[PDB]
């Protein structure tokens, strides 16, 4: 029911803080952190409109489907005027066996953003697309587009450049489901960050 | 880049690969299938507006699972419950069977037409992976070719881009799809 500029508000009010924190230590350091992120995350998912909407169940689903793409875009937004570098957390930025190739996509995918001049509002829309797209759900993703091309038109961009950006916009979203997936692959081995469940179900 | 939205789809449309034909058993009859639309696909590329002009090989290496996936959710539209691989296979790794059934029945869910099915095609191809911004500018033309193919249907500007949205969206399921393909090969 909210408009295009109230929407957007909400999006920039849920923002999550930013964090702070050899391979064991360097490893350590960066599941720690997604750790803690993911309690912030859980909260900010809430904030976000629809999701609390849905049932406990749903909510769980799209979260346990997202929570690393949901985590590399925030990433690779807060990396962003740093290129060559990984902005993990201020006093965490980086330049580990099989790491290699993600650390190269997730800069590419930064260098992408900035060239591209990504904005903070347009981002808060991306990273909301992502929490209710890993699974009313279309209902809500009409409305993030509405706002994501409202901002282009307030902006001063064309309707052929409004949707063009668009596209370009949820294109690169086929490449941070790809980061995830072998983000995914990599990492497991076993998992030492909660199940989003268990954190969930612990946070109500 | 100097082709019409009409010239574009038409284009498309005429390098429409042709529809081909057929455990062990099961998955032998697959990798011979898909073997052979391996070739047709590497042609159809080449007839891409773009593509030919080029790291060709790298863009098949990334998309040729996207593709086959693409093709087949395409074609078992109208076969809810069923995959037709062929017309004479059609089956009903059950996780990526599933996943394929759902995004055809989000097809069907959508209406999506012919003309803009191979719009999505295109896109995977080139979104797989000077000579940069030359893969850039031919996306942002596929995609006023989506937005004049919503306009020429009868949809509002608000009805246009919810729908390629929607259909851009999807590009992200038939990626994970293809990622978890990939693995269980
Ligand atoms: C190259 C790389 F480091 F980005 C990278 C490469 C990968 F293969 C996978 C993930 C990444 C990322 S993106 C990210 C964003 C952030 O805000 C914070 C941490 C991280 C993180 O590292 C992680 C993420 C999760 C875990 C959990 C382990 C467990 O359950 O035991 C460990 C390390
Ligand atoms: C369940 C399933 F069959 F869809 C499926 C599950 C997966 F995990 C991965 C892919 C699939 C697909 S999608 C598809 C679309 C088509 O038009 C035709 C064939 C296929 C195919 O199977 C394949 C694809 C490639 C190979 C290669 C083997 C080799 O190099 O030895 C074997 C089987």
């Amino acid at each position: 029911s909210l408009t295009a500029d109230q929407m957007v508000s909400a999006l920039l009010d849920a923002e999550p803080p930013i964090l702070y924190s050899s391979e064991a230590s360097m490893m350590g350091l960066l599941t720690n952190l997604a750790d803690r992120e993911l309690v912030h995350m859980i909260n900010w998912a809430k904030r976000v409109p629809g999701f609390v909407d849905l049932t406990l169940h749903d909510q769980v689903h799209l979260l346990e489907s997202a929570w690393l793409e949901i985590l590399m875009i925030g990433l690779v937004w807060r990396s962003m005027e740093h290129p060559g570098k990984l902005l993990f957390a201020p006093n965490l930025l980086l330049d580990v066996e099989g790491m290699v190739e993600i650390f190269d996509m997730l800069l590419a995918t930064s260098s992408r953003f900035r060239m591209m001049n990504l904005q903070g509002e347009e981002f808060v829309c991306l990273k909301s697309i992502i929490l209710l797209n890993s699974g009313h759900i279309h209902r809500v993703l009409d409305k993030i587009t509405d706002t994501l091309i409202h901002l282009m038109a307030k902006a001063g961009l064309t309707l052929q450049q409004q949707h063009q950006r668009l596209a370009q916009l949820l294109l690169i979203l086929s490449h941070i489901r790809h980061m995830s997936n072998k983000g995914m692959e990599h990492l497991y081995k076993s998992k030492n960050v909660v199940p989003l469940y268990d954190l969930l179900l612990e946070m109500l």
